[PDB]
């Protein structure tokens, strides 16, 4: 009746992949501001995609029923987008054996935006991030 | 031009405090089997507040140019909100310092809202965690 | 003359697997507080269980010279035992590959048991940890 | 009615202590071994006294409501008993705060005996750990 | 006659800082493509920088008798130093404590100059890393 | 532009192996307590030899595009070399997959000499860490 994890040892072994995104909507003058170069913290995209990478390889660390696993590829792509006043990141994460990465890109798209508040933070209080969500996964689903 | 964390030497120090919300919404099934009780993996909501608190406590070691801080409070409360198919995170953080403690409560609403993913994922592919964002930290701001 | 871990290289692939046994011996109050429900900490079995697992997939890290591995499985149980004034923990390790996971049964035994020891704290300060032990591992031994 | 850990906001600062110790009970032989010098693996008590500090340093990441905190002083001390068939370990954890450092000791103690347990782990497969405990806290207990 | 830290209760508060210095040498088409801009794995001196600092605020955890600290300000700069056919680091690290930070400059640096070499790699085989060194430390030293 | 690590997916199954070495340089007096035996903080090549091994297996947590990858073997190996007044590392890290270790031989080399100074310390404020190259790697480099 309390948590427990299933068992991955009979699953075989093929090529995973994950794709996830995620939003940061903030005022103009605040992306602005990331666009042209930055706040006081630095070059904030470069930052958000190393903070997503190392999160991602963390999964299995910060989720309690995940389990340890070779990442093969892990990508975290950021685009401002100036017309709807917010960040977009788009993740992808892919590795060879019988686990999906779900987790992982969710992870590394959920991190790399809580980076991008982080570096806004004093600039603006009222930033939101999401929607936060799969875009494909590999039957499977894809986008 | 690149990262480079502030100072906070001369900051004196004070009672800090910050509480966010997260949402990850669901189908009614989903949601009922969280409530019933649950998924294969156990129990959702103990486990998402334990994940929750855990990266509260690392969120220095997961966004880059936060500093480390010694947490005097952290909670991670939630509740099944069936009449608009999701699930409702709401975190607090404290601590007496210089440092507020936005991103460590921003970051256990996060990685709490992952788990109930992680936990549910079999169940629904298209879950969609957000908003993410802060309702209160300590002049300030407060919800 | 001094620390080196030994090389894994040509062993093969196998299915391996470790169960541990731990004990967490109080007073009939402090027990009967558990099962009742609780502590001002919470729920001392939920929270016992996933530190149980998490410690479980961090075992490489704790132990100097034990070797990485991908767990695919990782089970703790607890069980008051009334009639012997204490709480008994079995977990359970598995997974495909070459090392045993006797380490990691036996890492996740002990940590849980410390969970339950902090969680329970408060209430009495001579609470005593063991024996802890190993059940199972896979020649091999078995119980 | 689930994990929630308390706030140590008001408190006030203090020299806080503890002790603990631990014993591994294993045949002559291995003992022997241990006193000679040596397994394969290599310096036992050198690497189960580093293994208990750094694990100290590290409880609050794994024991799940406890809090961080500045330690000033850990020791680990290991002294074979050959007359018992088994190893003694005492720890001590100190520093100046308001939460006391019993769990950091505990914890230190426990990781100390499981390396022992690993490095001799090939020579004897019945090796018992226990008890753990609590020598001295610091009202407070003394031993 | 072992591994034993030493104890920072009696020490006092105050404001510390340390410097330290590290050098990366290449052929100058390996610097030129850092400067040009760079080798398939990305930005170079932006993901240096990171990991340097990151590794700074984990100092306690690779460095076994090191104690934990909070860090009020690390600086990781990097330097093309094309008339030498190397790469310059310095780093910063200050706080308000009894400890110095000797070390967790120290550490930035070596890890940061590890990060170029890895970003490198596939390029020259024969990279070198050297000297690492301090440049000051708050009596005391400087430079 | 930015950090992006690369694909590991299609590059087959091979034992891989790499060894690194490192140098510590201090005064005659310095390594000569080193040698007899020791400073206040205990025995310093035992406490460098377990760092550098510790660290190897977390090299893919502090560098930013490494991967996480099994490793079979680690080995660091420490030599006072009093006709030179320093110290001498040697690192060996071996695993069966895709992906070499050079940065893990490397980062167990870097650390072995981090904590060598950190023992050191007190006695001279000048030592000097270098140089750290590698040895060989396994086409392939040899030494």
């Amino acid at each position: 009746g309390e948590a427990h994890m299933v068992d991955v040892s009979a699953k075989a072994e093929t090529v995973r992949e994950a794709r996830a995104e995620a939003f940061v909507t903030m005022r103009s003058e605040t992306l602005a501001m990331i666009i042209d170069g930055r706040h006081h913290k630095g070059d904030v995209f470069a930052t958000a995609r190393i903070a997503g990478i190392q999160a991602a390889k963390r999964t299995w660390d910060l989720i309690p029923l995940c389990h340890p696993l070779m990442l093969s590829k892990v990508e975290v792509n950021l685009q401002a987008e100036p017309e709807h006043n917010r960040v977009r990141i788009e993740t992808l994460c892919r590795l060879t054996g019988k686990t999906g990465v779900e987790m992982e890109a969710l992870t590394a798209a959920s991190v790399a935006a809580l980076t991008i508040y982080d570096m806004c933070k004093a600039v603006q209080k009222d930033m939101v991030i999401g929607p936060v969500r799969l875009l494909a996964k590999s039957s499977g689903d894809f986008k």
